[PDB]
């Protein structure tokens, strides 16, 4: 049962993981990384695209961020304006 009909996922790296291997993932403090849709996953670990090359980066040193995409929607409404505190 899908609930949420829109979909996003897009995390920025907070701190610098360079990596001398190609299963993990090698970016720079502030490089967005995209998430990539994945069957399943570790308790910790994350699977994405940080521009061209693929790896698995902890899920530690990254945090949520909006996505650069807008979709249209409904003008919510605005504050009707409450009287009684």
């Amino acid at each position: 049962g899908s609930s949420g009909s829109s979909g996003s996922g897009y995390v920025i790296a907070l701190r610098s993981y360079i990596t001398d291997n190609c299963s993990l993932l090698s970016f720079h403090r502030g490089d967005l990384i995209k998430l990539l849709p994945v069957a399943t996953l570790e308790p910790g670990w994350q699977f994405g695209s940080a521009g061209g090359r693929s790896g698995l980066f902890p899920a530690d040193i990254v945090q949520p961020a909006a996505a650069p995409d807008f979709s249209f929607s409904k003008e919510q409404r605005s504050g009707s304006g409450p009287s009684s505190g």
